[PDB]
DNA sequence: ACTGGAGAAAGAAAGTGAAAGGAAGATAAAACGGGATTCATACACCGTTAAATACCGGTTTAAAAATCCCGTGGCGCGTTTTAAAAAATCTGTGCGGGTGATTTTAT
């Protein structure tokens, strides 16, 4: 899974099989919904156990 | 006149019914956040080419690395406190036969 954390503190993880590889130079798809004033600071990849 | 019992007055202490109010609860309206559709529209993938960049050979030189002396504060040791977690000890409760008790209405 992949773990994301926001500045004010919000945790969540998603299955890794949802995002598919592509070629460099793209824009990508949104991974989470941000609030009015917040931003993502960390990103982690790890196993459930 | 005097005595001792008895009833009535008077006074002081305790129990009482009623008391704002305030923290401590409780209950609704509201604002919120997370899923099912619906596409148009912007994004992903495939051929072409000018241009921008990586790479090699040889200097150099100024800057950073290496070395030596020393004087301290930042870790290390030993011994106390102090919360935190764990083990030990109490407290209720229901199963089924027995003893004894309570309340409200109409005519």
């Amino acid at each position: 899974v992949v773990v994301t954390l926001s500045h004010q503190g919000y945790v969540k993880y998603q299955p890794l099989s949802e995002y598919e590889a592509q070629r460099r130079g793209g824009k990508g798809k949104s991974a989470a919904r941000i609030k009015e004033e917040d931003f993502i600071d960390r990103l982690l990849v790890a196993n459930t156990h």
